[PDB]
């Protein structure tokens, strides 16, 4: 039925926040109610500029717990991103935020800024994704390429590498599943041998 009153005003307040920013009127951060009690919110974030992940569009699956404002909201990307601090498959976060540095002055708009500057500055070496941070130290050029392509497949941005795009179209028309192909050749350094191999495993 209803939160405690003071979760409630909280999640009022914060969500006329971010209603009223300056960030939401330049289009870096938005926030949709989902449910009318407030414990379930969607988020949008602007990729942030300079960065693979420029030009595109994530959303962001909020729930709020019953102890707000003493823990932090529970954050997932939905949309699907490649980043060594996001899981490639579940949206799951590493941000300390939160984790273990929740403080409870922090708000709705502070969590979704926070992300954003985290897509601006990754941290490999205390990765949520080991793949992916792997890549990221050992073949800069190639994670750069790959996060922009999934930028471009899942958050809209304009442009990717032609080379993974026809890679992508050969396996798919080849009959697998495009998902499936995107992260097998993202994971496997764009080799459609063993690209191909991993996919037949399944
Ligand atoms: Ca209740």
């Amino acid at each position: 039925f209803d939160m405690a009153n003071i979760a409630v005003q909280r999640i009022k307040r914060e969500f006329k926040e971010v209603l009223k920013s300056e960030e939401t009127s330049k289009n870096q951060i938005k926030v949709d109610l989902v449910d009318e009690n407030f414990t379930e919110l969607r988020g949008e974030i602007a990729g942030p500029p300079d960065t693979p992940y420029e030009g595109g569009r994530y959303q962001l699956e909020i729930k709020i717990p019953e102890t707000y404002p003493f823990n932090p909201p529970k954050v997932r990307f939905i949309t699907k991103i490649w980043h060594p601090n996001i899981s490639s498959v579940t949206g799951a976060i590493c941000l300390d935020i939160l984790k273990d540095q929740w403080a409870a002055a922090m708000t709705l708009r502070t969590v979704l800024l926070s992300l954003q500057a985290l897509l601006a500055a990754a941290e490999p070496d205390d990765p949520q994704d080991a793949v992916v941070a792997n890549q990221y130290k050992q073949n800069p050029e190639m994670f750069k390429q790959t996060a922009r392509l999934w930028a471009h497949v899942y958050a809209g941005a304009p442009v990717s590498s032609p080379e993974y795009t026809k890679k992508i179209e050969n396996l798919c028309a080849a009959g697998f599943d495009r998902n499936a192909v995107i992260v097998a050749l993202s994971s496997k350094s764009w080799d459609v041998e063993t690209a191909t191999e991993l996919l037949l495993s399944n």
